[PDB]
């Protein structure tokens, strides 16, 4: 411990904005469970759903490149190049977006893509995949700097079932202790964290229960009945995690093609499995589903400004030291 470098930091954060610049990053974060489907580039409607600018930073999750009942490369890679001619086909002048990285743990992916000038910023990429204990369920995750700040993504298929949410929860634990970048850096060592995918937590009421409530818009009483909300609430799982409120209807068991909830025999309960959270200091735009009927869920997405530092650090250690010696010497005069 030494007062003067502790008087010196405290002077110089008044004064950043004389060795750091800041400027807001977009950033449009996709997640889809495809129940194995195809790859296409008939995305428009997930991807561009809305009216706004194109976002610097592309962040998509699938789950299920292969539907489960081995990892194939082969098929997230039929995505990578669905997706990237999609994000260039909204380029009709000049640069596109070039895929930074992509990762794979068995039918669970994640894929970043950013526009190529935003490429000079990014550094530090580093990527890693954990499995769940308690199989073809786990999370994939990559993180980099952009300028000074650091991002963490990490999409994920957790446990299946109705009412197995304590497994659900041991699998947040198993992944958050167990996923490690290089030389040991951890998910929660940055900036900002999006955490999302393929949950899998339930309404807990029954098929007849929920049906009419989706039919009649009543969200906040189902919601009150959403397990992952319940065990955030008591931080046993995703502390310190946000999620914006949920305006969409459960994702989460379609017929394929159509908007009708599961009618085949296994009479499925409508849910909220597919989620994205946050931690950090993002600023939270939109979350939404979209209507796109391959699979027995919908894709959904969320949207964020991330704000972002650049630290010239040649002026900052000078400032530093100046201020630290004008103190020394303050100290000294006053000893004289
Ligand atoms: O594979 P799907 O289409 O997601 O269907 C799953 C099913 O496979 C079981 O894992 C399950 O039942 P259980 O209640 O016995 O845990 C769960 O409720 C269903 O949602
Ligand atoms: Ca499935």
């Amino acid at each position: 411990y030494d007062p003067i470098h502790e008087y010196v930091n405290h002077e110089l954060r008044k004064r950043e904005n004389e060795f750091s610049e800041h400027k807001n990053v977009k950033i449009f974060v996709a997640s889809y469970n495809l129940n194995g489907c195809s790859a296409t580039t008939k995305l428009e409607n997930w991807l561009f759903p809305e009216n706004t600018p194109l976002a610097d930073i592309y962040v998509v999750g699938f789950q299920e490149i292969v539907q489960l009942t081995s990892a194939d490369p082969a098929k997230r890679r039929e995505w990578e190049s669905c997706v990237k001619r999609l994000l260039n086909g909204k380029c009709t002048s000049g640069p596109g977006y070039v895929q930074l990285r992509s990762g794979q743990l068995v039918g669970t992916a994640l894929m970043i893509f950013c526009k190529e000038s935003c490429l000079p910023s990014i550094k530090n990429v580093e990527g890693t995949v954990k499995k769940t204990g308690l199989g073809n369920k786990g999370a994939v995750a990559i993180r980099f700097d952009y300028e000074d700040t650091g991002l963490c993504f990490i999409t994920s298929h957790l446990a299946a079932g109705y009412t197995n949410y304590d497994e659900r929860d041991h699998d947040y634990r198993t992944i958050a202790s167990g996923l490690r970048f290089r030389r040991g850096r951890s998910i929660f060592n940055h900036d900002y964290v999006v955490w999302f995918g393929d949950f899998n937590y339930r309404i807990s009421l029954t098929y007849e229960e929920v049906v009419p409530c989706i039919a009649q818009g009543k969200l906040s009483y189902l919601f009150e009945y959403d397990q992952l909300n319940k065990q955030m609430l008591t931080g046993k799982v995703f502390p310190f995690f946000s999620e914006l409120p949920i305006t969409f209807p459960p994702t989460y068991k379609f017929d394929i093609g159509t908007d009708i909830y599961d009618t085949s025999d296994k009479h499925r309960v409508p849910a909220w499995t597919d989620r994205i959270l946050y931690r950090g200091e993002l600023v939270p735009h939109s979350y939404q589903s979209v209507p796109l009927y391959y699979s027995d869920h919908r894709p959904i997405y969320a949207t964020y400004e991330a704000n972002i530092v650049k630290v010239d650090r040649e002026k900052k250690k000078i400032l530093f030291e100046e201020l630290y010696n004008q103190r020394k010497q303050e100290v000294r005069d006053a000893s004289q």
